């Protein structure tokens, strides 16, 4: 256990009294609303979201990076930190690896994971940056690059990612590339998309039978004029063209300003192409901020769609949920903890929606009562459920409070190399 | 002739000398660039864009409407004004009608059209507002309304539009609806879309063998939380679902801030679902401003995709071009004239692009020269080409100046009584 | 009373038991947090927001208007409807009038208001539309129109609004105009602004000593290329130039996409030019939707700034709040009721913020705990406080439920003739 | 001469015949329009825009940086490359330095500058990133940081920039910081701004009386929730508060989506607080693309306000123009060359506007003819005037073509060490 159990038990006992009062109070309120609190907690305890290995290290912008103390040295240091997140929140049992950053002996990776009690989520290929010794540069693209040898190198890399993932227990490959252009005329939109499609097809053929291929759309950055996989429409065309094992990934901060993201989710669900999510929040662009920290209601509405589907028996439906954030000004572990918590919060509130009541108001065109039906669920403070879920599953009532109480950060800082501030770079 | 021929002739003669000089200079410049100006002018004089019947009258906002003098009394007056735009620019031989605003005896509409030298483009249905006598209101939707009878009523209306279009020479029906929600929860996104798809499938059944059905997407307005046909992604699903006769219409001002609109155009083309365009310009939302008055380069970039399709040899590519604007602070006829000119302007510039050179720069990833190749065409002032194209086809060298010299606005002002209630 | 008192009492009693339990529970939770629920309820009871006379009628878009039954026609019907909102919520004791729409004999308006238990907030002028018989059209502008006589007419109109206001108990004139351009070159940005500043100076001269002159900025619509008073920067320049009686009004949905609105509010408070706040919500443009129906956290963050200003006792801080919304597909009365409720909800949550702890986290640069400190307040379901506040002040535990139980809408529908 | 004179003369003679024809044709057309092309050329030849020392090297995003060949090894190499831009375009005689990136013996800097025929524009401070060995980190701010010692350190750095600038002939200091927050509550908006103003007042106190102090606003990035100097409104408050020597700098890509930037320019001019511009283009956020590459008309409209200011008779109006761009997928020298050309292009077109005609249409509310009056100027292809201006002042008829014929990039590539692609960073 990365965090001493006596500290966890101690920090829980310290808050047990208040929790009992709040939980029983909320329990009575829900009962008056015809809702059994135990049924919600039982579901919340089972809700999981994968954490990004690259998320436990401090992030940065193109202007600078200000690392904290005890920055993780490599994937192994990172897994150790992800263990902390899972132990205290019990909501992040799986970690998502990124190659070549997390390149390591598949036997040692699987070894540490099992030891730390962590599983592995979808693999992540990297063809948006160049690595040492690389034969062809991805400066002008990768899977859609005009140079055939460059596309081939990109395809081979993605295939290597699948191999690594097969050796650690992953069951999916997520493909996000920066491919696009910064100038009108630089790229022929159609030709570039045709090339992307052809290369992706080669990756699909190399997909195991129980694997999923997720394509992630993004409006801009690193490309500032056009991006091959710029939105969900193009992403749908990709998934539909490649095959049934290919689905679409929806990263929250990857859409144009004012976009109705929850609608996109419902559409991809309708046509069976919602591969999963990349949770995070933002206000301006692809800010990659802590989930729910900026627009908590938006996060809830997205979950309202997921729960609605989760309700009206969409037999073939189990999207891969993942946190895709960058932490530039906070302890990465604390943010990921609260982000995972915020995600379960929105999930829990969505479960509180009186579906039958909502359907009625929708059918009646009672817009006011329909929206109020959602607000009644969203306004509910489900913190007692989240805390109780963690408590009875081996986690902490107040994850961050316990994290700080353990003094874990100062601990790893004394074990790891000191860091130095520098220029841009995530 | 809405505008006296002697007026046009006189106004053209007045500007003949300057036109000769500019055209010959541009012609020599183009020749040095390996381009035949006559070939460009020949293609430009054949580029047509449909004029909206509803654009000839002054528009407004939810805050107010400030009509001008001589506002069109009805559809026949509107056709009379459209004839002015076509006579002077020769770029708008076809009019787009809207039902029920333009409802009238089809034979009469057809006869006035032929008399004025005007044809008819795609019909436009209207279930975003209530007409008198409707059994059901479209307040909460139309084709996707929760009430079965309301949807049936909307379908029948669209079918009537097809019947009217069949009698006047139209070959398509454009469907833009306001259906959506203003509050989270008000609508079930998926169920509302399912109802719409079923309704559109019924309308699809009433399509003649040679007709097209265009669905127009829009991010917001009148709905301010969610819209059923909110973007091109949903629009593609619609066309793909309905069949080969159904395509998507792209209206420039209907996209989220910063959207790359020309890419959407390219994507729809690649999958054979670009039905047509609704030209206009904007800066904030669906402003419906004169085409190219705000972002002329963007308009060029859209046409660059259109011309590239032809270059790539896309088969059966025949998108329907239409102007969809509202003129709140100018003479509608003058705005539509210059808007039509701007569209031909961007088209001509797109034709000037050295695509052999461009393909080379794209292949080699020479981003700077690639973009400069597009700019060399865009920076070219093709006004002399548009003017000559008008001169040789019976139009005016300077359309707005000729319109003003004719005194048309004052004439119709004295002929048409202004609304009093 | 627009709504029978027996109805209010009956609908309160059937909800009294449940409220008791929730209020007690929340009271206990807050006590464990060092907060006295009673104190919070007391402040919520005193938080008021003006309702716009034009908000009780059904709104519409440039594409269509779909009126509901019992549509109020004229200021008298509207005042009758506004009275319901106030009786049930007790958070909207004042109504904002718009001239010429609400033009009526001052004495009659004042008496009608007093009889309904309603007061009058800021007056609103209208030079973004043409009234019949008007000598000069506002098609190309009003206060900043290139024609001198057109500007004088707009000025005279605003002065008249002040006169009407003085007679009914108003203490401010809000000025929002459509003035702008739809095409580059159509207007000379600087000259148009100079003209606006000069005309506003004339209006300022007619202000009593205790009156305020509010200027409202808007990015676009009706102008689609440029707007004279386009943002808070221009707005501040106006307030500063005009004088101490002139301040800026911030309307939520009048900003560019992604703008940090709460910051603009803080900036204006710091320089003493925050005249008022126009509440509503939006997602795309100036949608004028029900406050907090789309982004409730944003509403709370705006109030966080308002509550902080009070706490630290900022001078010149005394904003005039108003709801500026339009209801196109709901019962206007029900939306205004729930919007007023949401505004009080955000206010209450802001009041729960632990300022001492927050300040500590800000000084130590502990961003995570700082935001969590705001969230602990925001996540608190303060509905029990809002309901008890209403119950204690003659309102309804559940405003909408009581409104519907009363059958008020069917009643006015029977008294008012719809078009068809 | 970085570029051999014989190369310049050869590439000019090669295109001299065509230019003579295009220039004479344009001259006749303008003459018919009552405009003397000579008067336009004369003004264009004197229009200058400073080049950023940091724009000579290849830029990057937080995702990666793909360096080209012959990357400059330091400020001296950068100055050498800037000299190429000036020699070929003749529109960028001045270079804007950035400290500490360009820290070096100011005496030597001045020596190289004079030798290359370059001057120095405004100095640019850097408290948006930590330099090696830095005492206090700017992770949580600089001039507005809650820590007094951190603010003092930032002030001192700015004063240091002033001393360097005084030594090389600079007459201004531009201040752009990343100060802001990534989470609601993290910062107290007003207190942070008060700290900023006090710190800036200190810098202002140390400002020479023949110098100007420019503050640059930006909506977001690096801060993704709030930014202290977020817009022109806050910027005006700053300039007004500090004093007559303090003005506002407008960077095109630093505004919210759909913002009417040309109006901001007019407002600042009317109130005498427009210190200057930072030219570049964008489509999504602060893209930092080649000026006019995305929205050429907007660029013209900005220059329309500038030229109108002169037409209106505004006195003492001499804004400092500077290119603030990053080049991630092109030869930085070629991009700066064409960007400088595009800025002169827009300026030339603005000069063509018939002011008397425009004024009449504005007074009469003839919107259509007013906008058509701007378009008549904008649609005019002024390339001949730009090319002839260059040819007459020692430049190249076709800058980029001459640059490529010279083989300069290949040359410096052989003189400088090879680069390695890696993570993000500007
Ligand atoms: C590191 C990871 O590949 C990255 O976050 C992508 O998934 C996408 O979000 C980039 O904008
Ligand atoms: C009148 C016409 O149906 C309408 O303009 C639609 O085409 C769409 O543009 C609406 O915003
Ligand atoms: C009717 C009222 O004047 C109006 O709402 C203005 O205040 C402004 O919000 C408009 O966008
Ligand atoms: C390096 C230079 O200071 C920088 O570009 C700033 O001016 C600002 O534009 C960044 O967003
Ligand atoms: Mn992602
Ligand atoms: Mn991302
Ligand atoms: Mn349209
Ligand atoms: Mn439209
Ligand atoms: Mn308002
Ligand atoms: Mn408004
Ligand atoms: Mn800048
Ligand atoms: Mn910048």
């Amino acid at each position: 256990f990365r965090i001493a159990q006596d500290v966890v038990a101690r920090e829980n006992d310290r808050r047990a009294s208040a929790l009992k009062e709040d939980y029983e109070a909320l329990g009575a309120n829900l009962a008056r609303r015809g809702v059994d609190i135990e049924a919600v907690t039982a579901k919340v305890e089972k809700f999981f979201v994968a954490v990004p290995s690259w998320g436990v290290g401090t992030g940065g912008t193109r202007f600078a990076r200000f690392p904290g103390t005890g920055e993780p040295r490599g994937i192994f240091d990172k897994l150790d930190d992800c263990a902390v997140i899972q132990q205290l929140t019990r909501a992040t049992p799986n970690v998502s690896l990124h190659i070549p950053w997390d390149k390591a002996d598949p036997k040692e990776l699987k070894a540490r994971g099992d030891a730390l009690g962590l599983g592995f989520d979808a693999m992540n290929s990297n063809t948006f940056s160049d690595a040492p010794g690389q034969a062809h540069s991805y400066k002008y693209g990768s899977l859609s690059h005009t140079n055939a040898a460059t596309r081939a190198q990109a395809v081979e890399h993605n295939l290597e990612c699948i191999e690594i993932g097969k050796a650690i227990g992953s069951k999916a490959l997520t493909v996000w590339i920066g491919d696009g252009s910064n100038f009108p005329g630089q790229s022929n939109f159609t030709r570039a998309f045709e090339r992307y499609l052809s290369a992706m097809a080669e990756i699909y053929k190399g997909l195991p039978d129980d694997w999923k291929l997720f394509s992630e759309h993004k409006m801009y950055e690193p490309a500032f004029y056009s991006t091959v996989v710029q939105d969900w429409g193009t992403n749908y065309l990709i998934a539909q063209t490649l095959g049934p094992k290919a689905q679409c990934l929806v990263d929250l901060g990857h859409h144009a300003p004012n976009t109705n993201i929850e609608m996109i989710v419902a559409r991809l669900i309708q046509f069976g192409k919602l591969g999963g999510f990349h949770f995070n929040d933002s206000k301006y662009g692809d800010d990659d901020l802590d989930a729910g920290a900026i627009e908590p209601y938006r996060l809830f509405l997205v979950f309202n769609e997921l729960v609605d589907a989760e309700a009206r028996g969409v037999k073939g439906f189990h999207p891969a949920h993942m946190i895709d954030q960058k932490h530039n000004v906070t302890d990465p572990i604390e943010s990921l903890i609260n982000s995972a918590n915020e995600i379960r919060r929105a999930y829990a509130q969505a479960l509180l929606v009186d579906r039958a009541a909502l359907s009625g108001y929708q059918e009646d065109n009672d817009a006011l009562m329909a929206t109020e039906t959602l607000k009644r669920a969203y306004r509910t403070d489900v913190e007692p459920i989240l805390a109780e879920a963690r408590r009875r599953t081996g986690g902490a009532v107040d994850p961050v409070a316990t994290y700080r109480a353990s003094g874990y950060r100062a601990r790893v800082a004394a074990e790891r190399p000191a860091s130095v501030a520098g220029g841009g770079g995530i």
